[PDB]
């Protein structure tokens, strides 16, 4: 059951990016293998248009890797390195290489290539660590799944961010995980913008993969405080 956790946060994240350009990835093993969510996906990511022209309705097999083609050449020519990836992996939908995929492109999209304020030559975890630990520093956060397990650091990050939107998450009970994941993530929902492309439920299960953690927490550096947050002090 945990194991689909990965598969979930990357899909949401798929979604979260689609819907301004009115698509959507019901299965991700599946949904891309015409090629078109994939284009429509680094589309918008990129803001760039694809190099050439591309099937709008391909109902054969051919067509399909042409598509992936017109997909994979794009990502060739932005120097976008990607494992183990040909267009017979996506049309066949080879799970465990598409995954692969969506990670490339959130880790290149999401870490490495954004502008980050807040002051936080170094690998792209590296940089979400530091962005992080600057944020919250009385907390030793060093990993991207044991120290979110309680649900407290999350807290502490969305107060870090907007102070008062969970000014009391230091005294929240250590042994209430949801409860804890769920008000601080729904917080950074409504009033700091960040979908939760991950579940109150899964970030802290025991089995929580680093990548759909830090898929999530990606998404703090470019968070903005939005107007009529109900902040509340001490």
């Amino acid at each position: 059951p945990w194991k689909k956790i990965q598969q979930n946060t990357f899909t949401r994240w798929c979604n979260e990016h689609l819907k301004c350009v009115n698509k959507r990835i019901g299965n991700l093993q599946t949904d891309l293998s015409d090629g078109l969510r994939l284009i429509a996906l680094l589309e918008v990511l990129s803001q760039k248009r694809m190099y050439r022209k591309y099937h709008q309705r391909p109902t054969f097999r051919q067509m399909q890797l042409e598509n992936v083609s017109v997909a994979l050449e794009f990502l060739d020519r932005e120097s976008i390195k990607l494992v183990s990836i040909d267009s017979k992996a996506i049309v066949d939908g080879n799970l465990k290489l598409i995954l692969g995929l969506v990670w490339t492109l959130i880790l290149h999209y999401s870490i490495s290539m954004p502008v980050w304020e807040d002051e936080g030559k170094q690998t792209p975890k590296q940089r979400l660590l530091g962005w992080i630990q600057n944020k919250i520093p009385y907390l030793p956060i060093t990993n991207f799944n044991q120290n979110w397990q309680d649900g407290k650091a999350l807290g502490a990050l969305v107060d870090s961010c907007a102070p008062g939107l969970c000014p009391d998450w230091e005294s929240w009970d250590p042994q209430k995980p949801v409860d804890n994941a769920r008000e601080a993530m729904q917080q950074a929902d409504d009033w700091l913008g960040v979908p939760q492309v991950i579940t109150p439920e899964e970030i802290i299960h025991p089995d929580v993969d680093e990548h759909s953690v830090m898929t999530y927490l990606s998404q703090f550096p470019k968070a903005k405080l939005k107007p009529g947050a109900p902040l509340k002090p001490k």
